[PDB]
């Protein structure tokens, strides 16, 4: 199989967590490393536990030489300099674990600036960036500020790569479904968009992983990594994409803005209403807008005309007109901002849709496969959302807005009041 890993099985048989009694066994497969049932394995029958002796979580660091230092630091950075600190240390009791892990992953986060070029223009490029970006600062202040400070607890220096390396361990690796807890032997279970459940991950310590799915002998062993997850999601977070357009979705941030003249009012409905200054509406493929989307697009839009929606009258029922339109300008208007957002957005790539399902018809490497696809999706996204907008504006008029649905009760056609009026 492989030296390290032969050495990682041993590992794990004296620590007692292995035994002849497991039903899988290590193997190299597409995926990497991944566990091979050694027999039939039934539905919900666990495969195998760990000692909660092997986590490496907030709770083995603070019981370590730098709890003390990183007492303060949120529980990810802990977590970062716990498993670089580790890594150096030859005698850490993750010496075979760490042997294992892969010294990189095809997250976004790896991508050199040439296979990041071909993210062009895509949500996820940015996304990517960004946490680059914030995890590069956020750990060079640990550096000057445990790092160094404490040249007795970090010995041998610490690379902007050793950051990145333990950060990409974390989001690939750790379960957050019971928190992070990495766990030395269910670190290998892979994903597979066959298993629709997600139910696995539990302890009783001791971290207990059963099979959700029935894996004949000599097959692998799968789980559902996350239902939820985008595919620009799991592109960053582990090195993959799924085939599945339902998981493309593109993400709109919508806020009041402060030069906003009705921004103290706007901020008061939207906060009544469990938003924020700035909200992030998530668009998935073929999915419906999310609530709220509308109503606080015709919120950000609202104008002086409308403004009359703001007073202290209607701070009970704003909302709702929100969501039943307010009036063919603020419509209107809205529909132009979005629109505009999708073509300007969709303009910066630098492949038409055609051309990466062309690709995509071919062999691709894996981080060229991610991009394709991703990007693909992205513009799926893009112009199903100015689709779905550029319908609005044809039915503009079939909206009834404010003013109409106030005169919709004026009963015009009633009786001859005047009659019983002159009765007294
Ligand atoms: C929890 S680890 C899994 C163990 C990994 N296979 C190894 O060799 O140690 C998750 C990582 O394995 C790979 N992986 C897991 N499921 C995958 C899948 N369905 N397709 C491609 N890569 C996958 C990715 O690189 C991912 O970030």
């Amino acid at each position: 199989l492989s030296p390290a890993v032969q050495t990682f099985w041993k590992w794990l048989q004296e620590e007692g967590v292995i035994t002849a009694k497991t039903p899988v066994k290590a193997s190299v497969v597409t995926e990497g490393l991944g566990l091979v049932a050694l027999k039939d394995i039934s539905r919900n029958d666990v495969i195998l536990q760990v000692p909660k002796r092997l986590w490496i979580n907030p709770d083995a660091v603070a019981a370590s030489e730098i709890g003390r230092v990183c007492s303060e630091l949120k529980p990810w950075l802990s977590v970062i300099l716990f498993l670089i600190r580790e890594r150096s240390r030859e005698d850490s009791v993750w010496k075979h674990y760490f042997g294992i892990l892969p010294q990189e992953t095809d997250s976004t986060i790896y991508w050199s600036e040439e296979e990041l070029q071909e993210l062009q223009g895509s949500q996820l490029l940015k996304t990517t960036v960004s946490v680059k970006e914030y995890v590069k600062n956020e750990c060079l202040k640990l550096e000057q500020e445990i790092i160094l400070p404490n040249k007795r607890l970090f010995p041998d220096p610490v690379t902007l790569d050793d950051f990145f390396w333990a950060f990409g361990i974390l989001r690939s690796r750790a379960f957050s479904r019971l928190n992070l807890v990495v766990v030395p032997m269910a670190d290998l279970i892979n994903h597979s968009a066959g298993v629709t459940t997600e139910d696995h991950a539990y302890e009783v310590y001791l971290f207990s992983l059963k099979s959700p799915l029935s894996v004949k002998a000599g097959e692998q062993v799968y789980i559902q990594y996350d239902l939820n997850k985008s595919n620009a999601e799991l592109a960053l977070d582990y090195g993959f994409i799924e085939p599945n357009e339902n998981r493309h979705a593109y993400t709109l941030t919508l806020e009041i803005s402060e030069s906003d003249p009705f921004f103290d009012d706007k901020l008061d409905v939207a906060e009544s209403n469990g938003f924020a200054q700035t909200a992030y509406f998530d668009i998935f493929y073929n999915r419906t807008l999310p609530p709220g989307l509308l109503p606080y697009l015709r919120l950000v839009a609202l104008g002086g005309t409308d403004a009359f929606l703001l007073e202290s009258l209607f701070r009970d029922t704003i909302w709702g007109h929100l969501e039943l339109s307010v009036s063919r300008d603020n419509e209107e208007l809205l529909c132009k901002a979005v629109r505009e957002a999708c073509k300007s957005a969709l303009a910066g790539y630098h492949t038409t849709i055609e051309q990466d399902r062309e690709l995509k018809e071919g062999n691709l490497d894996s981080r060229l496969a991610i991009a394709v696809g991703i990007r693909e999706g992205e513009k799926m996204v893009l112009q199903q959302i100015d689709g779905i907008f550029e319908q609005k504006e044809l039915e503009l008029d079939q909206l009834e807005y404010y003013q109409e649905r106030r005169l919709k009760d004026l009963g015009l056609c009633g009786e001859n009041g005047d009659i019983l009026e002159n009765l007294y």
